[PDB]
């Protein structure tokens, strides 16, 4: 996240570190056994990471539990990213509490100009590398369609959306891949790309949960 703020511990409690041996993706949990992340964080090996604040050090409260099975969505395009989202099964469920909890899934999508909330332990600098060990935090607007498609001419699909600022210095970046993007209570986007990290006239762009709420609820109720 550049240009946002120190969420505060377990402030975001659905949110969740993929790790291989290193932070790699955070993703969401949506229910005791469940999350969702971006297909582009695929990787065999992963471990899911629940009640972190610090991902260096465990200071309490923390859950590791291994990923069963990853799902990823059968019309995931790796040139596009269109349909860039992926279920994940944890290999026993979750025990929640005030620390560690779901967030729910749309019942409808989001507006231009909503205001989110964007979390994740990714890139703080847009000119080099720099990551932090505590959760950090974006409040940034779901911008209108047609200034996403003027931004990123010919490669906004209908399960993408863009938020952020024009002006640049705010915006999430590598390391925030499959994290979160909450509007009112409701999970209304995935991490998935953008043009660099906070440049000016290159907002964010974030798959659009809320046309794969039919086809999250599926695949989970069948495995
Ligand atoms: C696909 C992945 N990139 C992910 C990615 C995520 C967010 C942003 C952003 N500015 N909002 C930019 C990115 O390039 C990667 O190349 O590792
Ligand atoms: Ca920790
Ligand atoms: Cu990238």
């Amino acid at each position: 996240i550049v240009g946002g703020y120190t969420c505060g511990a377990n402030t975001v409690p659905y949110q969740v570190s993929l790790n291989s041996g290193y932070h790699f993706c955070g993703g969401s949990l949506i229910n005791s056994q469940w999350v969702v992340s971006a297909a582009h964080c695929y990787k065999s090996g992963i471990q899911v990471r629940l009640g972190e604040d610090n991902i260096n050090v465990v200071e309490g409260n923390e859950q590791f539990i291994s990923a069963s099975k990853s799902i990823v969505h059968p019309s995931y395009n790796s040139n596009t990213l269109n349909n860039d989202i992926m279920l994940i099964k944890l290999k026993s469920a979750a025990s929640l509490n005030s620390r560690v909890a779901s967030i729910s899934l749309p019942t409808s999508c989001a507006s231009a100009g909503t205001q989110c909330l964007i979390s994740g332990w990714g890139n703080t600098k847009s000119s080099g590398t720099s990551y932090p060990d505590v959760l950090k935090c974006l409040k940034a607007p779901i911008l209108s369609d047609s200034s996403c498609k003027s931004a990123y001419p010919g490669q906004i699909t209908s399960n993408m959306f863009c938020a952020g600022y024009l002006e640049g210095g705010k915006d999430s970046c590598q390391g925030d891949s499959g994290g979160p993007v909450v509007c009112s209570g409701k999970l209304q986007g995935i991490v998935s790309w953008g043009s660099g990290c906070a440049q000016k006239n290159k907002p964010g762009v974030y798959t659009k949960v809320c046309n794969y709420v039919s086809w999250i609820k599926q695949t989970i109720a069948s495995n």
